[PDB]
Protein backbone atom coordinates (compact mmCIF):
# COMPACT_ATOMS: atom_id res chain seq x y z
CA UNK A 1 0.00 0.00 0.00
CA UNK A 2 2.14 2.99 -1.21
CA UNK A 3 1.47 5.76 -3.45
CA UNK A 4 3.26 8.51 -5.41
CA UNK A 5 4.40 12.32 -3.38
CA UNK A 6 5.80 13.69 -6.04
CA UNK A 7 9.12 14.35 -8.38
CA UNK A 8 12.05 15.76 -7.68
CA UNK A 9 14.17 16.73 -11.74
CA UNK A 10 18.07 17.00 -10.93
CA UNK A 11 17.55 16.45 -7.07
CA UNK A 12 15.22 20.16 -6.99
CA UNK A 13 11.49 19.19 -5.13
CA UNK A 14 8.89 20.44 -7.85
CA UNK A 15 6.66 20.12 -4.66
CA UNK A 16 3.53 17.69 -3.12
CA UNK A 17 2.08 16.48 -6.82
CA UNK A 18 -1.21 14.69 -5.19
CA UNK A 19 -4.06 15.51 -7.60
CA UNK A 20 -1.96 18.58 -9.11
CA UNK A 21 0.82 16.54 -11.57
CA UNK A 22 0.04 13.07 -10.48
CA UNK A 23 -3.11 11.42 -11.81
CA UNK A 24 -3.72 10.30 -8.30
CA UNK A 25 -6.15 7.28 -6.92
CA UNK A 26 -8.39 7.83 -3.83
CA UNK A 27 -6.58 6.18 -1.48
CA UNK A 28 -3.21 3.42 -1.72
CA UNK A 29 -4.94 0.16 -2.77
CA UNK A 30 -3.94 -1.84 -4.84
CA UNK A 31 -4.97 -2.96 -8.46
CA UNK A 32 -4.84 -6.53 -9.26
CA UNK A 33 -7.62 -7.13 -11.94
CA UNK A 34 -4.93 -7.25 -15.03
CA UNK A 35 -7.45 -6.80 -17.42
CA UNK A 36 -9.62 -4.28 -15.25
CA UNK A 37 -9.11 0.18 -16.74
CA UNK A 38 -7.35 0.36 -13.96
CA UNK A 39 -4.03 -1.37 -14.99
CA UNK A 40 -3.62 1.94 -17.22
CA UNK A 41 -3.51 4.63 -14.70
CA UNK A 42 -4.34 3.45 -11.13
CA UNK A 43 -8.68 3.69 -11.12
CA UNK A 44 -8.37 7.78 -11.20
CA UNK A 45 -7.32 8.53 -14.70
CA UNK A 46 -7.69 11.81 -15.56
CA UNK A 47 -6.12 15.07 -16.44
CA UNK A 48 -4.67 16.95 -13.54
CA UNK A 49 -3.93 20.66 -14.09
CA UNK A 50 -0.07 20.81 -14.13
CA UNK A 51 2.75 19.15 -15.99
CA UNK A 52 6.28 18.91 -14.31
CA UNK A 53 8.83 20.59 -17.36
CA UNK A 54 11.65 19.01 -17.96
CA UNK A 55 14.68 18.58 -20.47
CA UNK A 56 16.13 15.05 -22.02
CA UNK A 57 18.90 13.76 -19.92
CA UNK A 58 17.59 15.19 -16.56
CA UNK A 59 17.50 13.01 -13.45
CA UNK A 60 13.37 12.38 -12.82
CA UNK A 61 13.26 11.08 -9.01
CA UNK A 62 9.71 9.51 -8.13
CA UNK A 63 8.97 9.94 -4.20
CA UNK A 64 6.67 7.65 -3.16
CA UNK A 65 5.27 7.17 0.59
CA UNK A 66 2.77 5.12 2.42
CA UNK A 67 0.62 7.27 5.10
CA UNK A 68 2.67 10.29 5.27
CA UNK A 69 5.65 11.63 3.36
CA UNK A 70 9.12 9.64 4.26
CA UNK A 71 7.59 6.98 6.42
CA UNK A 72 8.06 3.41 6.35
CA UNK A 73 7.19 4.25 2.61
CA UNK A 74 5.80 0.56 2.05
CA UNK A 75 5.40 -2.44 4.37
CA UNK A 76 8.67 -4.47 4.27
CA UNK A 77 6.40 -7.99 3.56
CA UNK A 78 5.86 -6.11 -0.24
CA UNK A 79 9.08 -8.03 -1.77
CA UNK A 80 8.91 -7.41 -5.90
CA UNK A 81 9.98 -5.54 -8.89
CA UNK A 82 9.71 -2.11 -10.06
CA UNK A 83 9.02 -0.80 -13.60
CA UNK A 84 8.60 3.20 -15.36
CA UNK A 85 7.00 3.34 -18.71
CA UNK A 86 6.41 6.15 -21.00
CA UNK A 87 3.69 7.40 -23.31
CA UNK A 88 2.63 10.25 -25.54
CA UNK A 89 -0.02 11.97 -23.15
CA UNK A 90 -2.46 12.50 -25.97
CA UNK A 91 -2.61 9.22 -25.66
CA UNK A 92 -4.60 9.21 -22.13
CA UNK A 93 -2.38 5.88 -21.94
CA UNK A 94 -5.14 3.90 -24.02
CA UNK A 95 -3.88 1.40 -27.08
CA UNK A 96 -0.43 0.27 -27.54
CA UNK A 97 1.19 2.89 -26.35
CA UNK A 98 3.74 2.14 -23.60
CA UNK A 99 7.62 1.98 -23.46
CA UNK A 100 9.46 0.43 -20.90
CA UNK A 101 12.71 2.68 -19.72
CA UNK A 102 13.49 1.12 -16.31
CA UNK A 103 13.60 -2.30 -14.94
CA UNK A 104 14.38 -3.61 -11.22
CA UNK A 105 13.97 -6.30 -10.01
CA UNK A 106 15.88 -8.80 -7.71
CA UNK A 107 19.80 -8.27 -7.43
CA UNK A 108 21.72 -11.20 -7.01
CA UNK A 109 25.07 -8.90 -6.44
CA UNK A 110 23.10 -7.35 -2.93
CA UNK A 111 20.47 -9.94 -2.30
CA UNK A 112 16.94 -6.85 -2.38
CA UNK A 113 14.45 -6.99 -3.68
CA UNK A 114 13.79 -3.38 -5.61
CA UNK A 115 11.38 -2.54 -3.20
CA UNK A 116 13.29 -3.47 -0.19
CA UNK A 117 16.15 -0.60 -1.48
CA UNK A 118 13.20 1.44 -2.51
CA UNK A 119 12.36 1.24 1.55
CA UNK A 120 16.36 2.42 1.97
CA UNK A 121 16.26 5.52 -0.63
CA UNK A 122 13.39 6.78 1.76
CA UNK A 123 10.90 5.95 -1.59
CA UNK A 124 13.04 7.53 -4.09
CA UNK A 125 13.73 5.81 -7.59
CA UNK A 126 14.82 7.70 -10.74
CA UNK A 127 15.25 7.82 -14.44
CA UNK A 128 17.25 9.76 -17.02
CA UNK A 129 14.73 11.73 -19.40
CA UNK A 130 14.68 9.95 -22.86
CA UNK A 131 15.81 11.86 -26.07
CA UNK A 132 11.82 11.73 -27.42
CA UNK A 133 10.41 14.49 -29.21
CA UNK A 134 9.23 17.57 -26.95
CA UNK A 135 6.01 17.90 -26.06
CA UNK A 136 3.80 15.96 -22.85
CA UNK A 137 3.92 12.39 -21.66
CA UNK A 138 2.62 10.37 -19.06
CA UNK A 139 5.49 8.27 -16.87
CA UNK A 140 4.07 5.21 -15.64
CA UNK A 141 5.78 4.26 -12.25
CA UNK A 142 4.81 0.58 -11.22
CA UNK A 143 5.48 -1.49 -8.33
CA UNK A 144 4.54 -4.97 -8.23
CA UNK A 145 4.57 -6.61 -4.69
CA UNK A 146 4.63 -10.55 -5.06
CA UNK A 147 4.05 -11.46 -1.23
CA UNK A 148 0.38 -13.43 -2.43
CA UNK A 149 1.50 -13.94 -5.63
CA UNK A 150 1.63 -17.72 -5.55
CA UNK A 151 -2.53 -17.27 -6.51
CA UNK A 152 -3.53 -15.38 -9.97
CA UNK A 153 -6.21 -13.10 -8.46
CA UNK A 154 -8.46 -14.86 -11.33
CA UNK A 155 -8.55 -18.07 -9.30
CA UNK A 156 -8.58 -16.39 -5.70
CA UNK A 157 -9.28 -12.70 -5.75
CA UNK A 158 -8.09 -11.97 -2.15
CA UNK A 159 -4.72 -12.49 -3.30
CA UNK A 160 -2.78 -12.16 -6.39
CA UNK A 161 0.13 -10.03 -7.34
CA UNK A 162 -0.59 -5.97 -6.19
CA UNK A 163 0.18 -3.66 -8.91
CA UNK A 164 1.08 -0.32 -7.22
CA UNK A 165 0.57 2.24 -10.32
CA UNK A 166 1.10 6.34 -10.33
CA UNK A 167 1.31 8.01 -13.74
CA UNK A 168 2.85 11.52 -13.40
CA UNK A 169 2.18 14.45 -15.92
CA UNK A 170 5.39 15.31 -17.44
CA UNK A 171 6.50 18.05 -20.31
CA UNK A 172 9.63 17.65 -21.88
CA UNK A 173 10.85 21.19 -23.66
CA UNK A 174 14.56 20.64 -24.48
CA UNK A 175 14.94 17.35 -26.35
CA UNK A 176 16.87 16.56 -30.22
CA UNK A 177 15.16 13.25 -30.48
CA UNK A 178 17.98 11.40 -31.31
CA UNK A 179 15.45 8.46 -30.01
CA UNK A 180 11.88 8.95 -31.19
CA UNK A 181 9.54 7.11 -29.05
CA UNK A 182 8.01 4.06 -30.89
CA UNK A 183 4.83 1.75 -30.16
CA UNK A 184 4.63 -0.06 -27.30
CA UNK A 185 2.67 -2.61 -25.17
CA UNK A 186 -1.12 -1.65 -23.95
CA UNK A 187 -1.91 -1.79 -20.65
CA UNK A 188 -4.58 -3.65 -19.77
CA UNK A 189 -3.17 -6.20 -22.06
CA UNK A 190 0.34 -6.37 -21.81
CA UNK A 191 0.40 -8.44 -18.52
CA UNK A 192 -1.97 -11.84 -18.55
CA UNK A 193 -2.48 -15.15 -16.56
CA UNK A 194 0.72 -16.92 -18.64
CA UNK A 195 3.03 -13.76 -18.48
CA UNK A 196 6.13 -15.01 -16.55
CA UNK A 197 6.91 -12.83 -13.18
CA UNK A 198 2.93 -12.59 -12.57
CA UNK A 199 2.66 -16.06 -10.94
CA UNK A 200 5.60 -16.31 -8.34
CA UNK A 201 5.72 -18.22 -4.99
CA UNK A 202 8.40 -16.06 -2.91
CA UNK A 203 7.89 -18.95 -0.14
CA UNK A 204 9.07 -21.73 -2.70
CA UNK A 205 10.38 -20.12 -5.32
CA UNK A 206 14.15 -18.95 -5.01
CA UNK A 207 14.23 -15.09 -6.13
CA UNK A 208 17.30 -16.28 -8.05
CA UNK A 209 14.61 -17.59 -10.38
CA UNK A 210 12.82 -14.54 -10.71
CA UNK A 211 11.77 -13.06 -14.02
CA UNK A 212 10.17 -10.04 -14.41
CA UNK A 213 7.27 -9.38 -16.48
CA UNK A 214 7.92 -8.09 -20.58
CA UNK A 215 8.13 -5.93 -22.16
CA UNK A 216 12.47 -5.42 -22.27
CA UNK A 217 13.73 -2.29 -21.32
CA UNK A 218 13.38 -0.11 -25.10
CA UNK A 219 17.12 0.16 -26.81
CA UNK A 220 16.44 3.93 -26.52
CA UNK A 221 16.06 4.15 -22.69
CA UNK A 222 19.19 5.66 -20.68
CA UNK A 223 18.82 4.02 -17.54
CA UNK A 224 18.10 5.24 -13.65
CA UNK A 225 18.64 4.10 -9.91
CA UNK A 226 17.17 3.53 -7.08
CA UNK A 227 18.44 5.71 -4.60
CA UNK A 228 18.01 9.13 -2.32
CA UNK A 229 18.50 11.80 -4.59
CA UNK A 230 17.10 14.08 -2.01
CA UNK A 231 16.32 15.02 1.49
CA UNK A 232 12.68 15.37 2.31
CA UNK A 233 13.71 16.39 6.28
CA UNK A 234 15.54 19.36 5.20
CA UNK A 235 12.92 21.05 3.80
CU1 LIG B 1 0.01 -3.19 0.63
Amino acid sequence: HTLVWGVWVNGVDQGDGRNIYIRSPPNNNPVKNLTSPDMTCNVDNRVVPKSVPVNAGDTLTFEWYHNTRDDDIIASSHHGPIAVYIAPAASNGQGNVWVKLFEDAYNVTNSTWAVDRLITAHGQHSVVVPHVAPGDYLFRAEIIALHEADSLYSQNPIRGAQFYISCAQITINSSDDSTPLPAGVPFPGAYTDSTPGIQFNIYTTPATSYVAPPPSVWSGALGGSIAQVGDASLE
